[PDB]
């Protein structure tokens, strides 16, 4: 009875319901995003949402790999540290990170310092295809959406030797399902940084002349499709705030690139979180 | 091979925190299908957010648990494709109400085709005055439509057409600041409007139509995030939705998504709740 | 061999309708103690009824989900061992309060007997009144204390002593008649009062204080259960608790736990509630 | 309402009268697992039929009977354990009582939920059952085997099974000696005979020719049901007077007093797994 | 019969052959997971066969087809799988195999079950599938990729799957490069092909079109199978010489030991789901 | 490359072969859950000291130890089993055993893992256990009790256990009558003591103090690790021999097939949770 009544609600829906299904899929009512044991975010920002998936992501991981208390776990490009916290906090290990970045490796020990775990969580500046570790210093890796900006073959031979034998590496990694475009290979360089994925077949190829053995591969391209839409959406609702912090450049770059590149992600590309074994005793 | 090392830790040093101001704490990917669910014929944002509305259609049924041979009412039912998956996994009949011819239509056309017209059917009715008897249907439930409704006539009518002891499955939305008169307009503008009640004052209207409360569950993020998807796709195919749906009607959603999500985040709490009529012992 | 089958079937002729009018619809046993529980050191009813106190605690420990190295402060803790058993599992410190010298007392000494003591603090303090400051806490619980005090007062203390989005889990009665002047006299009579509100009142109360609405929960058969069970207590146990407590005291209970028992059926729900301080921005 | 002080001084004089009646905290028991349905009342017979059906959803999941298979119910009672196994299942279930009543009450259930071609509800005697050898899958004796003689049931369970098929049995067994008045006690309150001790029922289990895959303690679950039968009883004395008779409620009364005390302390109660072998 | 100080001698001289067979403990393996069931009996072929059943409801639950799809079965045997997926999820079920007396022991099987109408099973060769283009919903080759040319096979089966389906594979791959005797052992024992590499399988994959949805390693369920055939073998050989003549027995004996040894050093076995891309 | 025909006619000859060794499929068997890890290697040595360490955490999430208590292993072994429940429940374990080897070999093993403190190996007779009245909360006999007096040894983990404590026992029992030649190869083969009667057994346990409060068959597991065991033997005659003499090798192989079908035919395997009652 209040500001609309039945006739105009449903005249409405006589002109415009088939917007919700174009948009939202066979149904009009909300998706289940979020799984019913989840907790309520603390706040509502697309960022925060977001980040609970991050970290439901990062418990899946820990699950899988299943690191033992008591062992040391390598983060072959691990960003500014919550996977590595997380995977201590969980399972009472030491991880050791390494990435190529300055702010993020401070960040880093900065987060360790913070939680009071600086004595189990040992983040470094160093390149993952020239590790500064012994042969056989750690128990598992995982290499989580870093081997883009590497050479897969020399990160993948260097993860091998720093592992014990009969442990084993975590990969997350894209792979090229179709032929891309020379537009297409300059988009991975000037959004993120570069190297386009290598082919399925191509990639365990190089992962058996690393000398390791595949135990697993399960696709999660719908997780990396709904996490770039939530990163297109973001640049573009914030463009001023972005081009205030990082520039026009670097952000109008996004605008336009964004739209192509997720073409390209949709239809020629799958994401895969794959368990490499270095095989024990040769 | 296109980079180097230097070259991508300059790069993370400049512009790494874009990721976090977008996705997080972190810097991957978000679980945003649960494991164990099958990967989708297409990386379409429909399609994919299609498979988070079945899975939530699932839990759904999956809290109502109507029982095999039971009668429900689906108080705003769409275009039916709730009512066709509660009646296959169930074995339960259905009875669906809308006040758009379109959608009741596109309803019957779904139970059709999938060889259901006996046990689906679809009528244009109003549910704030149900045509049906009394004691007619052993479970009900209003998803996502008391927003369309005054929630008073709707839940009484709701609470009559029930057998007692059956229960009704409520997906009501609730303000927690006052909003705007401007806020309290996009509702009716965006959408089809009524502001969304109070929590006290909801749950006096669900007391004065009868109602006992057995359960109520947050799912704000859900709308949030559902929300997110459909702003999204609006801003991304303007062109394609003008030419269907015309200039004023689009334009109105690119000038009102953002402020509308803004007071939904800020303003608003999106729930789950079990209503239970008595039983008489 | 003290039977035939001609008598047992006459029996049952006669006298199977206790069972059903006593049991249920059925002739057998109920399962009150869920398969993967233990067996129970004995069978006295005490004992049973605190094992599925025990798990009545872990269910709420896992509904609030404390985390480790947090500080939960339990709103009316009594003895304690709620906050004992939250303790253990999570890895959390607990401070609890309570207006009572012997409950307060006793809590000091379970934590020492458990080598506690600084992870667990008790003390004799009035929810309504709380001592401790601002944003002290990062969770809360009120496990059946709220009727005890004003129910605007204490949540709003307890809103002051939470860290913003923190959350509180409540343990709460609330009517659904009107109450007679004799039933709201028996709250204050057998127990320690103050007649339960109404849910869209105490929902008024509880936004009022500032919280958001997460989760409710009916646990009305458990709280009707354990009445139940206390009730059986009295009755078996009369001349002991006589010269344990009075007379009066017995006597008292022995004539209104049968009118409490009914009220509580009929006239009222128990629930499980979370409730969240909002967060920053 | 009332003031904090008066709360503190009750608690300080009156709290330990909840320890000694609910335990070792002051609150609600879990007695209902939170993802069982909201009963539709909270009548304590109601709640407890709830119980019942959540007992016998368990007993189905155990034996675990497969579509299409006909089970036995020995000692069906009024069959509300046999309609839910048929509906769950999908299978045919044959109940036998020695009561003309309980039969008819049963049915009453396999006329409405339209089935009779798969239910079926017959007066019989276990000790004397009139089906042919090898005609059942599964079986089970639910509380029923105390009003029989359990080496005759069981031998009879056994020949009307099919080889390879399972039958569960609930019983209860001593683990004292039993004094006199409580094993009159066992005949005059419910239908008598004392239950046997548990190498004791082994032997009989053996001798029928049944090999052990289970047991399992459900003893906690009688107690539990014996005092809140107790409860019924006692509260509501006046009504169960005025349909069964003085007689019967007087004793009811005294017996339920000290028959509480002798199923604590000196029975335990248990679900078996005995299965027919199959060469 | 004995005492202790015997006992003990014993474990002081042989212990260590428990821990030389059975693993770093001197008790049972669970082999059989707590909640399945107790086999009709303990012969090792009955065993097997439950964790056969068992292997089966896993790749139905992997797979997980819909009711009222159509499944093609690759390499069907006789046609049990095939059943157990009918039965389970009601859905119809083309089987196709090189062997005429498997074939004919599978539509016996259908028929014996009333499954005629919704299990066919025919003679046909995977490289050559005879049916339209885009006739079934999902397809699984069970174990049988090692009697074909694998880039044929999948093509063919990409060809026959509607756009969206999943295609199921169960498959070895080698490790190592492999001797020239092993390969011919490939040949000898079974029916040959020697298994490809990873990489090599993949790009075989996605030359027939498909994507690669998941891949999971079941290594150690085929050496222990192998294994238990290995037993079979030893145990009865004359039992084996009687039906199969002596020169297919006696190569089983020559050959088994190292053919365990070249599985357990140099392949690897997996299940991998395969989906034919939709638009 | 062979051809299909060649794998047609091979099915229509050696197909039954499987159906014979394997089951009634033709693939293999779900020996290892979908969830367990790869094993380090394939050798049938590992796959089944996996499945021994498995079946260790079935024992402890069955008997529930939990933290601080104190818990006595009855004939011990070497170790592992006393390892693992005292890392993953944080419990102090005793352990007893009558051979020194394999005592010394624990004592190295809680050396090795740092956990002297928490983990004692000595050498002691179950049947006359040294330590005092009511020092344990918890006991389990892990496939040990078949070398002991069982009454003695029930009685004497009845007498060391505190009031309320649970006792986890994993026995065997006949449900045939043995003839001697068997009875004999329970001495000869293993260290002997045929196994009692079902209704014998618990006779004892009843005996000893103990209610019983629960059973589970666990035969197939048994059957499984007697079939690994004596593959092992079988394929190793060279190893073992130089190992430990061609006399107990050469009993091994004339006495495993025999008490293989003993095993099979005539007794059962089952896990047992015995309560020392409360006060
Ligand atoms: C959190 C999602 C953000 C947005 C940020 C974090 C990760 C980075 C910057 C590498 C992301 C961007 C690009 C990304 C990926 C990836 C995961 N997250 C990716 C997969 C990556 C693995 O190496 N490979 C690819 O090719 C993709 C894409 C083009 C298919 N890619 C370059
Ligand atoms: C699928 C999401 C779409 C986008 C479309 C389908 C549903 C419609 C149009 C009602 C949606 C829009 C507005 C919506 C909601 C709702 C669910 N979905 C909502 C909750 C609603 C329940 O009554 N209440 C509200 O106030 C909200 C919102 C402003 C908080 N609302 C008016
Ligand atoms: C363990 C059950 C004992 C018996 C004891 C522990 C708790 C006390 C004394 C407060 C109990 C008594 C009265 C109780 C409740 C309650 C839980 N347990 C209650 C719910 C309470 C929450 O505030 N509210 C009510 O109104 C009820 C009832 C009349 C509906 N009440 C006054
Ligand atoms: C629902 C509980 C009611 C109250 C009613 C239903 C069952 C009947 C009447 C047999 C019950 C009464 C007596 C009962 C049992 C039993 C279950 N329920 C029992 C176990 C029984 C199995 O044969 N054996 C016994 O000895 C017991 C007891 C004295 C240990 N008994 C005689
Ligand atoms: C039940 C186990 C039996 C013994 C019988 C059933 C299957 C047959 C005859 C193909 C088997 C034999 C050989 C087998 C396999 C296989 C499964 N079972 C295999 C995996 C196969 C998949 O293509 N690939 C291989 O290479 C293997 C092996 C040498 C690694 N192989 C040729
Ligand atoms: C693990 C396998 C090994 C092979 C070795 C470890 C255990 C030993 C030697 C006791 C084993 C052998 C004989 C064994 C058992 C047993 C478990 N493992 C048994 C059950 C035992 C329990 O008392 N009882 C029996 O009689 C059996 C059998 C003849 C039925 N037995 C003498
Ligand atoms: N060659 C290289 N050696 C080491 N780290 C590298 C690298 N190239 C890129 N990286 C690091 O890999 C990371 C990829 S972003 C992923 C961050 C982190 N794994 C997370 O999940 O949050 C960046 O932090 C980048 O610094
Ligand atoms: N007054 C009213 N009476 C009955 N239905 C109404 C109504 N007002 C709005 N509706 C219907 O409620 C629905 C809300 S959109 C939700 C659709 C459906 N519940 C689904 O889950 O997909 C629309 O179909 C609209 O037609
Ligand atoms: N000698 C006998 N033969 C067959 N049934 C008997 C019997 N003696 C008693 N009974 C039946 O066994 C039942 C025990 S009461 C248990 C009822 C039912 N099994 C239930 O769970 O609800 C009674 O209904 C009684 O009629
Ligand atoms: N005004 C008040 N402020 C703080 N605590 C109070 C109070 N009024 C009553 N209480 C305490 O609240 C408790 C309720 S009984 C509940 C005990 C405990 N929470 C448990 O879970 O077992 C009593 O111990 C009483 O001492
Ligand atoms: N080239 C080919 N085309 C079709 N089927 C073939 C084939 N080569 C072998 N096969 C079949 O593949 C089967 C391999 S044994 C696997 C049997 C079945 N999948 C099961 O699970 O039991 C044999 O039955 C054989 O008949
Ligand atoms: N009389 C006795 N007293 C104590 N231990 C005995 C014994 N007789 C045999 N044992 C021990 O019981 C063990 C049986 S082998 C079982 C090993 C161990 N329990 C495990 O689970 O792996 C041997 O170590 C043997 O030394």
């Amino acid at each position: 009875q209040q500001q609309v009544t039945a006739d105009e609600v449903g005249d409405w829906y006589d002109k415009f319901g088939e917007v919700y299904h174009l948009t939202l899929g066979e149904s009009v009512h909300c998706g289940l995003w979020f799984p019913p044991d989840a907790p309520v975010p603390q706040d509502m920002e697309l960022v925060t949402m977001s980040s609970q998936a991050q970290d439901r992501y990062t418990d899946y991981l820990i699950e899988t790999l299943d690191p033992k208390a008591g062992q040391h776990l390598l983060d072959i490009g691990c960003g500014t540290g919550r996977t590595a916290l997380k995977a201590a906090r969980q399972r009472g290990i030491a991880v050791t990170g390494v990435a190529v970045s300055k702010e993020q490796i401070a960040a880093a020990n900065r987060l360790a310092a913070g939680h009071g775990l600086t004595e189990r969580l040992t983040f470094e500046v160093a390149d993952a295809m020239r590790l500064p570790y012994e042969d056989e210093s750690f128990d598992c890796a995982w290499a989580i959406e870093s081997l883009c900006h590497m050479d897969r073959a020399k990160a993948l031979g260097e993860a091998w030797r720093v592992l014990k034998p009969g442990g084993d590496l975590l990969v997350l990694e894209s792979v090229v399902t179709e032929e891309l475009t020379e537009p297409e290979t300059a988009l991975f360089e000037t959004l993120y940084a570069a190297n386009v994925p290598p082919r399925l077949g191509e990639f365990f190829d190089i992962v058996s002349g690393a000398g390791f053995h595949t135990l697993s591969l399960k696709d999660l391209s719908a997780n990396l499709a709904m996490t770039m839409n939530v990163f297109a959406l973001g640049v573009y609702s914030r463009r001023a705030e972005f081009t205030e912090r990082f520039g026009a450049e670097f952000v109008d770059g996004l605008l336009a690139g964004l739209g192509s590149a997720q073409e390209t992600l949709i239809r020629k590309t799958r994401f895969f979180m794959a368990t490499l074994r270095k095989p024990a005793v040769l």
